[PDB]
């Protein structure tokens, strides 16, 4: 659906994720830190994949 | 070819790209920013994949 994936058959899956973070409007900040997660919950945090600054 | 792929059959393709950008000679600059695209033309920017710095 618009935000979530319902799995049809459980098993081994090759998951690929990509997303670009930017800033719009005003004075850009001096820094950000970013974490990407995949979860079974709206706050699901079980598979943390990549963090960049 | 030397710089391009001819699609034999249209469909879904899992493509991976990797390019290492560095500097040679002189005084190294203070900043690099590179954007990568998958295009249908030599000047094409149809599928922007990653911008990094």
């Amino acid at each position: 659906s618009s935000n979530r994936w319902l799995v049809g058959q459980g098993g081994t899956y090759y998951v690929s994720v990509t997303c670009r973070f930017a800033t719009t409007g005003g004075t850009p900040p001096t820094y950000m830190d970013v974490l990407l997660f995949v979860g079974l919950s709206p706050t699901g945090v079980e598979n943390f994949v990549i963090r960049q600054q």
